[PDB]
């Protein structure tokens, strides 16, 4: 079976900058896309998105990532974030 348990936002962060080089590149994809899978399912708010800088760090890692799946669900993600963030100007 498959089994998991909720993590605070900069938890899941943490967990992601342990997974990957300080240049964007996978070092652990296994615990990567975990981290993406525990975002898909729990989703983080404006303000945490902001300190976190999770939205830079995901496009970064989605170029870097051979692994298309990782680059679809990081594709997902990123989208929601846009409506997240809302923003009006640069």
């Amino acid at each position: 079976s498959m089994t998991a348990a909720p993590a605070s936002p900069q938890q899941i962060r943490d967990r992601l900058l342990q997974a990957i080089d300080p240049q964007s590149n996978i070092r652990n994809m296994v615990a990567v896309l975990e981290v993406i899978s525990s975002l898909e399912k729990y989703p983080i708010t404006k303000e945490a998105l902001e300190e976190t800088r999770l939205g830079k760090l995901i496009n970064d890692v989605r170029k870097k990532t051979k692994n298309e799946e990782l680059a679809k669900r990081a594709k997902k993600l990123l989208r929601s974030w846009q409506k997240l963030i809302e923003p009006a100007g640069s």
